[PDB]
DNA sequence: CTGGGAATTTCCTGAT
DNA sequence: ATCAGGAAATTCCCAG
C-alpha cells in the first residue's frame, strides 16, 4: 500500500492506525488534542487532496475519523 | 445597522467601491495584488460569513468581484 | 527499520 | 508597514 487514505498524497506509513501522509498525521494529532472547532463552508462533501486539504479542516477531520484514525492505535 | 456585502460582518465603510468590513478590504487588496490562484474544495457555492470566510478565499474573492469591488473606484 | 511527537518555519488572517 | 495568533507541513529526535 501507499497513497494516504485521507488526501491521496503519497503516504509515509501507518499513522494512528491508518496509512497517511506526514501532513495528515500531525493534522489529526492537532485536531484531536484541540477542541476541533471546525465548520464546513460547503455541504460537508469537500474534496480533500494535496491542493485543497488546507481549505476545509472540517471535512479533513471527518475523513480522518471515517478512515479509522485514533490516538491509542 | 448595516453589514459587509461580502461576509455580513459589521461594515467599517465604503472600500474599493463596496460597503465592506476591514478584513474583506485587506483580503481583496492582497488577492488582486497577490498572484493568487484560488481553488474551491466545494461547488463554488460556499457560505461566506464572519467565521467561514477564512475557509474559502476562492468564493470570498468571487463574492468581492460580484459585489463590484475594484481597485479603480 | 518503524512510528510518535516536539520543534521549526512558513503562510494566512486580522488588528494597529 | 508592522505585528501577533493560528494553522500547516517539514525537520529532527525519541523509543521500540
Ligand atoms: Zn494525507
Ligand atoms: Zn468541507
Ligand atoms: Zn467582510
Ligand atoms: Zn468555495
Amino acid at each position: 500500500p501507499k497513497l494516504c487514505l485521507v488526501c491521496s498524497d503519497e503516504a509515509s506509513g501507518c499513522h494512528y492506525g491508518v496509512l497517511t501522509c506526514g501532513s495528515c498525521k500531525v493534522f489529526f494529532k492537532r485536531a484531536v488534542e484541540g477542541q476541533h472547532n471546525y465548520l464546513c463552508a460547503g455541504r460537508n462533501d469537500c474534496i480533500i487532496d494535496k491542493i485543497r486539504r488546507k481549505n476545509c479542516p472540517a471535512c479533513r477531520y471527518r475523513k480522518c475519523l471515517q478512515a479509522g484514525m485514533n490516538l491509542e492505535a
